[PDB]
């Protein structure tokens, strides 16, 4: 079963990216199953999208009262010492919202890390059949 765990946010990064205090020390974690358009892509650089996916993420992650994170079943952190892990603001799921909203499409998925892959892809079917911002 998988658990919540209370963080302290310091800084978000970009739609898919946040800095956070995890158990008194600075991380960077990486939303999983999510992907945003990017501000800061490796050779793009700013993608359609990619300022409203990373205000999204910044105005749902500064105005909570608590934020949490919750590792799936498999490897906890990325290649890039990156934290892979679910974000809640308030109990809200970022990254179903991010897809919701059509700001973010459902990652290539890696078993064992797929616990919420369904419940994502009805967010990202919804968001398709009402054409939001990504799919319009």
């Amino acid at each position: 079963k998988l658990h919540k765990e209370p963080a302290t946010l310091i800084k978000a990064i970009d739609g898919d990216t946040i800095k956070v205090m995890y158990k008194g020390q600075p991380m960077t974690f990486r939303l999983l199953l999510v992907d945003t358009p990017e501000t800061k892509h490796p050779k793009k650089g700013v993608e359609k999208y990619g300022p409203e996916a990373s205000a999204f993420t910044k105005k749902m992650v500064e105005n909570a009262k608590k934020v949490e994170v919750e590792f799936d079943k498999g490897q906890r952190t990325d290649k890039y010492g990156r934290g892979l892990a679910y974000v809640y603001a308030d109990g809200k799921m970022v990254n179903e919202a991010l897809v919701r909203q059509g700001l973010a499409k459902v990652a290539y998925v890696y078993k064992p890390n797929n616990t919420h892959e369904q419940h994502l892809r009805k967010s990202e079917a919804q968001a398709k059949k009402e054409k939001l911002n990504i799919w319009s």
